[PDB]
């Protein structure tokens, strides 16, 4: 026997995959699954980065996160471990630098620092003074991001202290594009900017490549629904928790709120129907067309995703059908 | 010509009369007067009456506007006095209560007195490579800007300061947004990429495409903004002093930190008549001669002007260099 924070040869093997169970571990074991990531990445080999930093880092990254319903720790540890996942799968480590792979990760895990809980419409709607300070341009993202290197500042944390400047400003630069890139309201735009290099897309090409790690980082955000259903599903119930606080607070303070955030409008049903159809499947087909091998791996949960909760919301209307 | 003597704050029929035009001499004024001369601003655009705006609010806001300056050499509330002025200028100039609402107008005012506000006197490449609080706030966007922005809201959030109180929210939102795309317009970095945009739209522009405008008011608020050499050479001159003194500050202390310094803020290298023949040039000259085109005024009253700066500075280097090959 071996203290839970000692991983087993299974679980780390298991870790390679999307099916991963995210929930059968505590924040002292996800810790070690994500210092783990960064030893075989190659990562901590080729920035020299110190192994005791990491864990110093990884320890301050989890208390920057607020517990929250969804936007945890545990949601960055998601983020992380499916990117982690797409890395094998579409055996980034061809295409990318090790450098890239260092942003992908890094940003990842750094994604929704200190989250409040309560969305950029809030923030701006309330007039925060995250909102004020960001003069409302992704207010939140921004802040995650200035958060990322507020704990990176510190030396003790300081993960890149063996890299030259010139590296520290290539790193520093990817992880803000990537963060920022996570913000949903952009996901159109984004999108089509994609799609629009998806025409004719060429590896060596930076603006490609940037706008593919964008990509990435925001599939892996959205992800929940790729992993199997019984690790999916009680991810919904989080999210519609931190919605529906966020709704109640706003019509208690006379903002607007949002119809997908109402609890008489909205159901897990209604929240992922149109989320897996319009959002997630588009999103991983036009990924699909550049690893082929994404299809089998991440579409088809989709596809059955989306017609479990098809079936579901027959239910759910029934069941309304008996009640004034 | 009055029959008895009044505080300076009260400002001369004069004054108001000359406070309209790219002369005004803004040397001669005490904080407390151009404090006045802004309030009167707000009054004579007919802004206080259609935004309902109450005028001891007014003052509060102008008062804390100005405590929110900083004492540096150039970017200070004489400058913000500047900008405002200019622009106050350019709506009679330009006649722009015809083209644009008293809702853009509002904007174009306000951006231009808070668009510069609490200034650390280094720019934002500083910030940037001394890896700065501001940012690491920021994110290394527009660092500065994106600070004068959130201060500015910061002051309007304080109810006694709130000059927009009596504004329905859908209007404060619009106001917002405008004044947020005008302030993280001055940022010089930016000046090539809105520039081309502007052009673009030159080839067809059109006032009722809002896009076009918001894209005006850019170059309106960029131009006010590095408006200096349009005024007259005395008024002009000083200016130029207290820039290069930020400037020489900055490098300064680059050079004592470590870090990087640009030649254009090398006193080593730099002169009063280097430091504006080029700027005049190549990017003052250029941009007011865009604006020609919608507003053909402008080529007598600020390119003419820009003209003879260009020319005396010439002049100057002229004579430095012969002083300069002379000894060497
Ligand atoms: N409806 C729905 N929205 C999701 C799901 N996963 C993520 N999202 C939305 O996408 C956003 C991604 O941004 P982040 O999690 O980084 O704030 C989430 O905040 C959430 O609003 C999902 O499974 N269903
Ligand atoms: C153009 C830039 C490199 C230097 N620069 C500037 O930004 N502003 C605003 C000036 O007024 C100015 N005058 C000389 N150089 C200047
Ligand atoms: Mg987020
Ligand atoms: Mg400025
Ligand atoms: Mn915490
Ligand atoms: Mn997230
Ligand atoms: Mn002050
Ligand atoms: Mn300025």
């Amino acid at each position: 026997t071996y203290p839970k924070y000692l991983l087993s040869p299974e679980t780390i093997e298991a870790l390679r995959k999307p099916t991963f169970d995210v929930w059968l571990w505590e924040p002292n074991e996800m810790l070690s699954c994500l210092e783990h990531m960064y030893h075989d990445l190659g990562l901590v080999r080729d920035f020299s980065i110190n192994p005791v930093t990491l864990r110093r880092w990884l320890f301050c990254v989890h208390d920057n996160y607020r517990n929250n319903p969804f936007h945890n720790f545990r949601h960055c540890f998601c983020v992380a471990q499916m990117m982690y996942s797409m890395v094998w799968l579409c055996s980034l480590q061809e295409k990318f630098s090790q450098t890239d792979i260092l942003i992908l990760m890094t940003a990842a895990i750094c994604h929704d620092l200190d989250h409040p809980g309560y969305n950029n419409t809030y923030q701006i709607n309330a007039r925060t003074e995250l909102a004020v300070r960001y003069n409302d341009i992704s207010p939140l993202e921004n802040h995650h991001c200035a958060v990322a290197f507020q704990i990176l500042a510190e030396p003790e944390c300081n993960i890149f202290s063996n890299i030259p400047p010139d590296g520290f400003k290539q790193i520093r630069q990817g992880m803000i594009t990537l963060i920022l890139a996570t913000d949903m309201a952009r996901h159109a735009e984004i999108m089509d900017s994609f799609k629009e290099k998806m025409e004719n897309f060429d590896y060596s090409n930076e603006e490609h490549m940037t706008l593919l790690k964008m990509i990435l980082i925001k599939c892996c955000d959205i992800s929940n629904e790729v992993r199997p259903m019984e690790v999916a599903e009680p991810w919904v119930d989080c999210l519609l928790e931190e919605y529906f606080m966020q709704s109640d607070r706003e019509k208690s303070e006379g903002l607007p709120v949002a119809p997908f955030m109402d609890r008489d409008k909205v159901t897990k049903a209604t929240a992922q129907i149109g989320f897996i159809k319009f959002v997630l499947i588009p999103m991983f087909e036009t990924v699909t067309k550049l690893f082929p091998m994404v299809e089998e791996i991440m579409l088809q949960p989709l596809w059955e995703s989306r017609d479990r909760y098809e079936e579901l919301k027959r239910i759910d209307d029934a069941m309304k059908e008996l009640q004034k």
